[PDB]
C-alpha cells in the first residue's frame, strides 16, 4: 500500500511526542489520572501504531491517584503533556512529565535496541521511577543533544530550556524566556530538536496553531525566532478543530514528517501526519494538497515497511488471558490490587471484587478502561456476575465526565439489568453533578443467565466538535450467549466539551452500596467497528 489516510490511528492519544530509533517510530500520549499512565505505542510507518508499553505503570504522584474519597480524586489532573526519548548511550528510555507542580522521571531499558534496528523486546521493558526534580517542567520537551547533553523545553506562556545533570536526574541550569510571543501570544506544548547543527523547538499556540523555533545563536539556549508551521489549516477532518501540537520526526530516508492531533471531540484527540519540506533557509514546512488543505492523503512515510505486531490488535478478542493486561486496557485512577485477579489458565477471565462503598461510579475503584476506535464502535463484554452481594453494581460504561451504563443491580435476592443515565461530574471542580436514574429496567436474570451475560455499548464518535449537535449511543444486553441482542434504554447524548480532556472510553465497573464482598468475572471484551 503507496500511500494511506488521515487519520492514521482513531483512538485518543493526545500530547504526542514521536521519535524513531532505527527502523522503528515510537509515539508517547497522555493519560491525565488513567493507570498505567504514559502510553508507548509502536509503528513502523507513522501509519500503523500498536500500543507496546506504559511509562508509568502506577501513577506515583501522591494519594489522591488512589481515588481514596470519591470526587474530585486526581480527575484531569495527572498526566498532562510529557515527553519521552531513547538514549543511545545507556540504552534507556526517558520519560518526564510535570504532575502537580513537580517533575518525574521514568526509565527503562531498551533491550539493546539501538544495536537491532530499534526493536525493543516486549520482555525487556522494565519502567521505574529514576528521580524527580522540583520544578514543574510544563508541557516538557526533551532533547538529548549530539553531545549527550539532555536539555527540556517547558513552559506556558513563554518558553524556557533546562540543562540536566549526565544522569538526567537533576536541573543544573535554566535560561528562563528563551521564546516569548511578541504579541503577547500564548505558547505551550514544546518539543525540542537538534536538526543538522541547529536547534529546533515546536510550540502551539491552544489550539489552532503550531510555530516553529529555531535558535538564532546556535545554543540550545537561544534565544530563539519563530515562523508559522501551520495556522488555523483545514483538514484533513471535519469537525475536529484543528491540526496542532504534536511533533516531527525523520524516517530512515531523511524525508521528515509532521504528527499533529485533532480535537475530534466526542473521541478524543487523534493523530494526523503530513510530510515536511526543508527550505533552503533552513526551516521545515507542512506539505500540503493542491487545495492548501493538511491533506487526507499522502505517500506512505516508509516503503516496504514490517507488518508483524505484538499482542492483541484493538479489535481482537480479549478473554483476560495471561499474567498481564494486553497494552490496551487502563483503569480509572490507580487500581486496588487487592481487589481484582487475572486468573490465568486454560480460560483466563478478570475477577473485579467490589473495592468502594458508595452511590457513586465516579467514586468506584477498579473500574477497567479503554479507548473507543471512531468513528464507530461497539463494545461487548461478557460477565459472570453469580457473586454479586447485595447492593452491588456492575456493568459496561460509556465513561467520560457525562456517561451512562448498561448493567447488573444485585439487590436482595433479585439480579436485573438496568441502563443508567445522567451520571455526570461538574466541570467546575470535578466533583459530583448527578449520581445517575434508572432510565429503564431489563428482566430479572436467573443463576444460568447470571452465568453468561453479555452487554454490548454502540458509540458514535463521529466528531463533532464546534458543532450544535451531540452524537447518540445505544446498549444492548444478551442472556442467550451473544445470539441475540435486546436493545435498553434511551439513547444517549455525549458530551463534546474538551474539558475533560480523555476521549469517551469504554469501561466495566463493579462496586457496592452496601459492603464489599461481592464479586464478578469479566471472561471477555470484544470491540467491533461499526
Ligand atoms: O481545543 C481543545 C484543547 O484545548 C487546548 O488546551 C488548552 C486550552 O485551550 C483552549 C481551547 O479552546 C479555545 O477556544 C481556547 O481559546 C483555548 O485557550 O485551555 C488552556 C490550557 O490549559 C491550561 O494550561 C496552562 C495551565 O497552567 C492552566 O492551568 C490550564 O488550564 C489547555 O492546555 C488543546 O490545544 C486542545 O486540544
Amino acid at each position: 500500500a503507496s500511500t494511506f489516510t488521515n487519520p492514521v490511528l482513531w483512538e485518543d492519544h493526545p500530547a504526542l511526542e514521536v521519535f524513531r530509533v532505527g527502523s522503528v517510530f515510537y509515539y508517547s500520549s497522555s493519560t491525565f489520572a488513567y493507570s498505567p499512565g504514559a502510553p508507548v505505542l509502536k509503528s513502523y510507518d507513522l501509519v500503523h501504531w500498536t500500543p507496546v508499553t506504559h511509562s508509568v505503570p502506577r501513577l506515583n504522584f501522591g494519594s489522591n491517584y488512589d481515588l481514596p474519597s470519591g470526587t474530585p480524586g486526581a480527575y484531569v489532573k495527572g498526566i498532562w503533556a510529557s515527553t519521552l526519548r531513547y538514549r543511545r548511550s545507556n540504552d534507556r528510555f526517558y520519560w518526564y512529565g510535570c504532575v502537580e507542580g513537580r517533575t518525574y522521571l521514568w526509565t527503562s531499558p531498551g533491550g539493546n535496541a539501538l544495536a537491532n534496528n530499534g526493536e525493543v523486546p516486549p520482555s525487556a521493558w522494565n519502567w521505574q521511577h529514576t528521580a524527580t526534580i522540583d520544578n514543574c517542567y510544563y508541557d516538557a520537551g526533551l532533547l538529548i543533544d549530539d553531545d549527550d547533553t539532555m536539555y527540556i523545553a517547558y513552559g506556558n506562556p513563554t518558553i524556557n530550556v533546562a540543562q540536566l545533570s549526565p544522569d538526567g536526574t537533576r536541573q543544573v541550569r535554566v535560561q528562563q524566556r528563551v521564546y516569548a510571543h511578541p504579541q503577547g501570544q500564548t505558547v505551550e506544548g514544546a518539543r525540542m530538536y537538534k536538526i543538522r547543527g541547529n536547534y529546533y523547538i515546536l510550540v502551539t499556540r491552544p489550539a489552532d496553531a503550531e510555530y516553529v523555533l529555531r535558535s538564532t545563536t546556535g545554543s540550545p539556549f537561544g534565544p530563539y525566532e519563530a515562523r508559522t508551521l501551520v495556522s488555523r489549516i483545514q483538514g484533513p477532518l471535519a469537525n475536529a478543530g484543528f491540526a496542532h501540537q504534536g511533533g516531527i520526526v525523520d524516517a530512515p530516508d531523511g524525508t521528515w514528517h509532521y504528527v499533529a492531533f485533532m480535537d475530534a471531540y466526542p473521541g478524543g484527540r487523534i493523530p494526523v501526519v503530513a510530510p515536511l519540506r526543508w527550505t533552503a533557509d533552513g526551516w521545515p514546512e507542512v506539505v500540503t494538497d493542491s487545495q492548501g488543505r493538511w491533506g487526507t492523503s499522502y505517500p506512505i512515510p516508509v516503503r516496504g515497511a514490517k507488518n508483524a505486531t505484538e499482542g492483541l490488535a484493538s479489535t481482537d478478542l480479549d478473554e483476560f488471558r495471561g499474567t498481564r493486561f494486553s497494552e490496551h486496557w487502563e483503569w480509572n485512577h490507580n487500581p486496588d490490587t487487592s481487589k481484582f485477579t487475572l486468573l490465568g489458565g486454560n480460560e483466563g477471565g478478570l475477577i473485579l471484587r467490589t473495592a468502594t462503598v458508595t452511590g457513586d461510579l465516579f467514586a468506584a475503584r477498579n473500574t477497567l478502561t479503554r479507548r473507543i476506535a471512531g468513528p464507530k464502535a461497539s463494545g461487548i463484554f461478557r460477565l459472570d456476575v453469580r457473586g454479586m452481594r447485595d447492593g452491588d453494581r456492575a456493568g459496561a460504561v460509556l465513561f467520560r465526565d457525562r456517561a451512562a451504563y448498561i448493567g447488573v443491580w444485585k439487590q436482595g435476592n433479585e439480579a436485573r439489568i438496568v441502563m443508567v443515565d445522567d451520571l455526570r461530574l461538574n466541570e467546575d471542580g470535578w466533583r459530583t453533578a448527578s449520581t445517575g436514574r434508572v432510565a429503564a429496567n431489563g428482566p430479572v436474570i436467573d443463576t444460568n443467565a447470571q452465568q453468561d451475560i453479555w452487554l454490548r455499548i454502540d458509540a458514535d464518535i463521529t466528531p463533532a466538535f464546534g458543532t450544535n449537535t451531540e452524537r447518540t449511543t445505544t446498549f444492548y444486553y444478551s442472556i442467550d450467549g451473544g445470539r441475540t441482542y435486546t436493545r435498553l434504554g434511551p439513547a444517549f447524548a455525549m458530551t463534546n466539551s474538551w474539558r475533560y480532556f480523555t476521549g469517551y472510553r469504554f469501561g466495566v465497573f463493579n462496586f457496592s452500596t452496601k459492603s464489599l464482598g461481592g464479586e464478578v468475572k469479566v471472561k471477555g471484551f470484544k470491540m467491533n467497528m461499526i
